[PDB]
């Protein structure tokens, strides 16, 4: 039962050793060439554990555990799993001095609780008034990513872009990010990018003849799209006059069909499929604005955000269940045009533009702003936040180190284990940093015999310890809690398990 | 993680040992055999980057990065992709002596930042006025390419051409190069080739072939007959005879309804119909059988808009001109639309003996348009032939102690990998290129003596500026960044994993 | 010829390598084994060269470059031999890049006078008087040995003792060591060692005066034994009487001697058992062998001659001593010519508890007389721990660019081999060479700071000079001209052709 777990361990250890290199801001990248041929460069664990695949059901498990977290953010993650991995390397150690894992279970166990409470009673409290710390937080979070590209800017739009959807719930902060649409271009500057209030549709109209400027729109939305008469009716012709008159009531049905739609009235109207080359003509003969295929996402986004509903069948429409917006719009932003409904009905309506140079870099925009997005929402729900760069970890460690004394000799080697293991990812991340780890993290605990230097922790470029909070450097309280739940729970489910036995072919 | 990087280091140096052959103008050539056989000689980058494909994806990241740059000349790529194998086998020496290459990155990019800086202090200013520079820029950018032939009248013409189209956007100098019209001609001297200010088209012997003031009719529409098989399988059973003269009819009044505002010269891009042939020809009108390139080109240098469907025709939006004719330059006729109504109106044609000869002025006359344009369009120039680098060097070489240690000895790095591309030039011009580069910077002591650089034919340190040897400020400082970029994305990567 | 560099280097680098791990007073010993059985640490280069043979003749020849320094201290035989690696290990790097190696030559002979001009004008100037400077000196000095008990003692005790010997010679301090004397005792504590102004002779009839006043000393290089008539006649056996002639043989010897009336003998034979009674029954004190060095030592410092023939004797040529004493230090006895005519007189008792621990502090000791010997000759002393090297470094560096080229680099890799030994230093003491030597030069910037080196126990840039860490300024001079010595003559030889 020995190998079987020394397997695993070692399975986890392989992760551990493949993420450790992309650890911390200043960390290493990973390419990955698509069978397509497609080239795709990123650090970010979510996408490496993605299109790297592990045959080892154990490594299935432990990505499951680590990916497999509740929220949007993808931070943390990497912390999880390099933890899990420094967790079994010193549960090694002491399977090495004769100790069943059941109690280095329990120690780990025991550890984990302490050191929930130890973030518990450090956090410290932020409110969403204090927005200059979210832009910190905003700032530590994209930065880390690829992109360095005007960091400013960006933290700026998303913590006025968050603060924008959060509302009151119980005198309780709740927001929902399906509020916030997010859109996509090619080509132009980082700067470039802009936010807008109103629901942004990434498209060009119908038809050149429609009016592209429309004061206080009504927003129709039908998910509908001809009828055929072949299976209905053999449309048999040996009498050519007779066919001619048979065209014309076929033309009368689309009329028949749109005249319904006419009658209430729309100011622009929305399908998801390709429309026919005569509704539009119609449509523009009117006075009113179309667009062509947009997809059920942004439909669904819109349906909230303008007041109005959805509707499947264009036959049961009522004149209350279509959104009502303030001003309707289509610009060129860079080379091409897209549609903008701005001024919605509903409050918590946003949207962004984003855009890049290169159509794979402004793919890295996305996945750097998606979390610079959640890791915010994240401390506005959550009302804690504290200084990451090393702070958080040695106090952890000191703490830990403080209180395995009193809790009896076997679960006390875990625990300080558990802190030594604690203590190595400050040195995992300053080995990515090209100085001594152990000189640094020494310094580092060194410097905090006075409680009021808690925040200190290294600076990646200055090479020197420094108060995190005063630089910029915090991070939400509970994504980094969430770490080392998912990184213990991994560890324990390894240390849980004595054989396998699956079921090939 | 060491292995991978080694790989990619690898990767770069065998593009730049590729390339290096190439690089200066006492260069070396490449020869490229098409699969069909057809052979192309060049030491152009682009075309050899694209006819030499890479399996490597860094290497197509690669390319991609140094090829894609941002302006309209291929000038500055092997400049750039030289440059990034250089500072990749610097930094190979920077991680041999155990330095994280995060680090290796930063002092780059401080090193690059102040490179950037360094071009921008030193760069002379010029203006459109200063004509006789903006010849010795095309000269040198020219005369770098294959073909040696009557290189000043070229070059003049460029300038001659350019100075044309520029205009004046908000008192900044704006230019379209899809102003300039460009065709070729197989066959004929060096000398025999000529520039026009009106639009030329490279393409019924009964039609008149002079008309003067003429009006320019745009159709982008099928002047052939219109099609009723599909329409109608007609059975014969002297009614058909008739059924003929209908079809003649159509066509007739297809026409008619063009010849109703009465344009002098009409232009499709379809096969003309031979009865319509007649029937132009008997109004006394000008026709010919063209891509929409020339007639996109034609369209906005005229006056006139293009015409989708021949049913919507107006009485404007026909294009106008002063001189239409037709003659023979060499052994084939071509088309001219001498004095268009739109003043920023450039047509140029170029001729070589041989038909794959001309192809090489086309591709170094591009090259000739579009870096004079980034001069005006910048308003910078500055000496080629290693006067630049030199002082970048020696900038970051006295920037750096005062840096921090670690970033210090990658700036370090990066003055002597931007140095080393001078000894790359030197060696191609089979000089000491050691000897010759200590020449150099042990010359610029004195300040005064700031564009001293190697003259590849008398070997010895002359002025650059004095010599015509002037680039643009713009082009040879985006190749820094490009190159940077790469090598910093090259540093950027621990491995590799492919899908399936 | 390009192998036979190759190997030379090689073996260069070797000897580098052998010794890079004791260099520093924070360095690593090496230990030796004699054939006899007997284990001998240390890490005094002269040991290490000396016990550790090398078959090759370069090899043999850069041992005698090194070893061979003119000074009587072996100090700074490491730091040549180092540096002689380093500019080796860069040489190198100068001929990958296809330079000629008198090129190299050149610019590392620009470089090493340079070197030596830096040092001169650097050089803190200091007098015999400043002598807690010459103790900090010989601190310095003794304290990289493996001995660290009591260094202040023995550094006192060695400014004590030097200070004494010097002498003015034409207004300039002149010193020679013959005059100190120097005894062993195994043993006692360190502490228990002691100085005498007078002359140690360390050895043990019962019956003699162990005390006598104002001795004058009889220096017989002459066996006190008989005479053997064996040679001479066999003979048959009167013999009673034939026996006391042979006693009056030796009266008549020793009546000659006490003619004149000495206190004290000595002579390096074996004392005959008979003139022992006669000595001791005049109130004579006499010693059995003891060495010619002594002797000699003794001689000068007497104020008399030692004397080949005892048949030749003068009432002058015998030394004037004012006491004469017998003691027991430590378990054994030692006898002591105390307050000699001479006044440059001098004497060193030593004594280790172990028999073969001893022996270092003999190694060290010399080494810390010579060292400050050398200040006090020189006139100059210097603040190591780094505070020179990297001057030494910025200077060429500063002085590299107006040199001409392929000079230039060759001095810029000198400057670079020069600094290196400081990183060699800091990697001994487990810190980060690079970081270190980085924060040591851009500690410099500021010329106040130029005695600014690296502390190898706090790990920090302090200032050496007033933490008491002095060499003197000539001995690390030579270990350049020493080490560029070699180097160059490395680099002058194209082949070897022994005779096989
Ligand atoms: N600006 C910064 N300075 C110092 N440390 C930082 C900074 N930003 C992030 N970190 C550190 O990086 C660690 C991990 O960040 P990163 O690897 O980029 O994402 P993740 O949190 O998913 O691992 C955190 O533990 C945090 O302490
Ligand atoms: N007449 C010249 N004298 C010296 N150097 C020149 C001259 N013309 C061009 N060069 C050098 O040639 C280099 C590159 O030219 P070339 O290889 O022909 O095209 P590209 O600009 O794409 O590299 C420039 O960096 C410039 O320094
Ligand atoms: N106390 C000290 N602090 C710092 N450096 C020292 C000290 N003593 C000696 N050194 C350094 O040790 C180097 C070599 O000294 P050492 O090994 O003792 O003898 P040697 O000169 O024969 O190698 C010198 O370059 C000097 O700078």
């Amino acid at each position: 039962g020995k190998e079987a777990l020394r397997a695993n361990i070692a399975a986890v250890k392989a992760i551990e050793e493949a993420l450790k290199s992309t650890y911390g801001p200043r960390g290493m990248d990973k390419m990955l060439v698509d069978s397509l041929g497609d080239i795709t460069i990123t650090n970010d664990g979510a996408t490496i554990l993605d299109k790297m695949d592990l045959q080892h059901p154990t490594g299935k498990l432990l990505v499951q555990i680590a990916k497999g977290q509740d929220e949007e953010t993808a931070d943390g993650t990497k912390t999880a799993v390099i933890l899990a991995g420094e967790l079994a390397k010193k549960a090694e150690d002491l399977l090495y001095k004769e100790i069943h894992p059941t109690i280095i279970v329990s120690g780990y166990k025991k550890a984990e609780e302490i050191a929930l409470k130890t973030i518990q009673e450090i956090a410290q409290p932020v409110t969403i008034n204090d927005t200059d710390v979210l832009r910190k937080v905003a700032l530590t979070s994209l930065g880390s990513k690829a992109v360095a590209g005007a960091r400013e800017y960006l933290a700026d739009l998303v913590v006025k872009a968050v603060a924008q959807v959060a509302e009151l719930r119980g005198d309780k902060w709740y927001v929902d990010l399906d509020n916030v649409q997010i859109v996509k271009k090619h080509g132009g500057s980082v700067n470039d990018t802009q936010l807008v209030y109103g629901i942004v549709v990434d498209k060009e109209v119908v038809h050149p003849g429609m009016p592209k400027r429309i004061e206080n729109a009504k927003i129709a939305l039908l998910d509908a799209s001809v009828e055929k008469p072949e299976l209905d009716a053999e449309i048999r012709i040996n009498d050519p006059t007779q066919m001619h008159k048979f065209l014309e009531e076929e033309e009368n049905i689309l009329k028949e069909k749109v005249d319904k739609i006419a009658a209430t009235g729309a100011n622009v109207v929305i399908c998801q499929k390709g429309i026919d080359e005569v509704a539009q003509h119609y449509l523009a003969k009117k006075g009113i604005l179309a667009v062509r295929r947009a997809k059920k996402s942004d439909l669904e986004k819109l349906a909230r955000a303008t007041g109005g509903r959805v509707i499947s069948n264009i036959d049961e429409l009522t004149s209350q269940d279509l959104g009502y917006a303030a001003l309707v719009e289509e610009r060129k932003v860079g080379e091409d045009k897209m549609v903008f409904v701005e001024g919605a009905k509903n409050p918590k309506s946003v949207s962004i533009l984003i855009r890049g140079g290169l159509e794979r870099v402004v793919d890295e925009t996305e996945r750097a702003l998606r979390d610079a997005l959640g890791t915010v929402a994240d401390v506005i729900r959550d009302g804690r936040a504290v200084a990451g760069g090393g702070a958080v970890e040695i106090e952890i460690a000191k703490r830990l180190r403080k209180y395995a004394p009193q809790v009896g000799g076997k679960e006390q080697l875990a625990i300080e284990a558990y802190a030594n293991a604690i203590e190595g990812l400050i040195m995992i991340l300053a080995e990515n940093a090209g100085l001594d780890p152990i000189d640094k993290l020494m310094q580092l605990r060194s410097l905090h015999e006075n409680e009021t230097n808690k925040w200190y922790g290294l600076n990646l470029f200055t090479g020197n310890p420094e108060d995190m909070w005063k630089l910029g450097v915090i991070e939400p309280a509970l994504v980094k809690m969430n770490a080392v739940k998912a990184a213990t729970e991994a560890v324990t489910l390894v240390l849980r398990i004595d054989d396998i036995v699956a079921a090939g072919k």
